[PDB]
DNA sequence: GCTGCGCAGG
DNA sequence: CCCTGGCAGC
């Protein structure tokens, strides 16, 4: 019987400064991954780094300020690897995969693509190397669960305005596209497992209100091997969770 | 008669959100001096490359939305020189020497020497090409007002706190020594020509409401050339003129 | 629009 | 600068 928490923090020392610590502690998952936390380790508070009770770990983006991923755990994993072993996507501290034996943790910061062609192409590029990744992983005989902020909507149902967004990175018919894919390759959106109903977004827009009308968009997930999904009980969205642009989202398996 | 104003504005975008175009229409200079402006022309709302009245020049760092200097002025200059001729020291928006025939006006944006040793550095020796630039115009034959942002208190007199700052860029025995220096080659800081009272600032911190306290740093002059004193009638501090951490300064001068 | 963080201001 | 005036997020 695990907890794991997935949150897109944008900003570790922000979400901090608003009360995170009393938040972890209040939620104690077994392993809390983190996205976009804009720092290294030696940017944070003593207390940041080292939390009673976990083991943390840190993959900060070779430019300053910029994404980041990491993963606190109160049981420490067997290995820890930090890129695809391909040097553009690896150096953006996009990537952790943790082994815990009983499965390998993908924790994830996946590009946002709405800069430019430029990064939309990266995007999706990494979408592709992520999948050649995962599978490898999965093939060899891992049972594998993937969360992270995938910076993509996946179907009219996952965000609120499907229509006027078919021309936006985001939900692009190339990015909706490589997410069946991805699921047709033996993969679950676990939150849709348990739950179809419109209205449930991770993330919002910070102009026009958009949180407090719920003008949303689903972009944060857990996803796992569908052979794993039996272990799978809840996976559910933390949507009153506030300090972040996204809000957290939780697994709990066996 | 002329009035010459100089400002540094921290963001000509921001102080142009602040009201800037209806204070500038209200001053009504002959010529305003702008440094700081954080900004390339191109960036600039329109109404701020088109001033009535007014030919406008952009001096603008290799870097943007830093340092950049800026001037408007009624009556045109017969040239305008953006640097001394170093390289270094002339790639960062930090000069603009305009020819007005009857004098050279050097609107200067002087560096900011506290964060690293480097670039106190930097500043001294853009110290040293300024003297050398302004001292051989005005061997020549040229009257020359240099203002702006010299980033440095000369006297005890020229900050509320000389006893903490002793040893502060801002206030380094080097950077005083640098503006008596100056001083010394022939030049007059025309505000003390007229005003030898204290609690005269012209910068404040933005930390701890500072400028509401008068806790401030003169900063920001007028200089003239020895031979040129007589003709300036007024220099004072535009104090109560709020939309930066630096406050504008005049000059009145009669020719 | 809005935000977090970088750099820089002095 | 505890304060203020590009890049990126999506
Ligand atoms: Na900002
Ligand atoms: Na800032």
């Amino acid at each position: 019987v695990l907890k794991i928490i997935s949150w897109n923090v944008n900003g570790l020392r922000a979400v901090h400064r608003k009360g995170f610590l009393k938040w972890f502690m209040e939620e104690k998952p077994d392993i809390l991954c983190l996205q976009e936390i804009k720092a290294a380790p030696e940017q944070l508070p003593r207390k940041l780094r080292h939390v009673e009770g976990y083991r943390s770990f840190f993959t900060p983006a070779e430019r300053k300020g910029y994404s980041g991923v990491a993963m606190y755990t109160k049981v420490p994993p067997s290995s820890l690897r930090e890129g695809f072993g391909v040097e553009r996507f690896d150096t953006e501290g996009r990537i952790q995969i943790a082994d815990f034996d009983d499965f390998l943790l993908y924790n994830i910061y996946f590009p946002n693509g709405k800069m430019s062609e430029e990064r939309l192409k990266y995007k999706l590029e990494f979408y592709d190397a992520f999948l050649e990744d995962v599978n490898r992983e999965r093939d060899s005989g891992r049972n594998v669960i993937i969360c992270g902020n995938f910076n993509t909507a996946h179907r009219e149902i996952d965000l609120a305005r499907p229509k006027e967004n078919s021309n936006v990175s985001g939900f692009l018919p190339v990015e909706r596209a490589w997410i069946d894919k991805f699921i047709e390759n033996g993969y679950v959106d676990t939150f849709r497992m348990f739950n179809s109903d419109p209205g449930q977004y991770t993330w919002w827009s910070y102009r026009t209100r958009a949180r407090e009308r719920n003008v949303g968009w689903r972009l944060d997930y857990f996803f796992v091997n569908e052979e794993f999904k039996g272990k799978v009980k809840r996976s559910w969205i933390l949507s009153d969770v506030m300090g972040s642009d996204h809000c957290p989202i939780g697994l709990e398996i066996e």
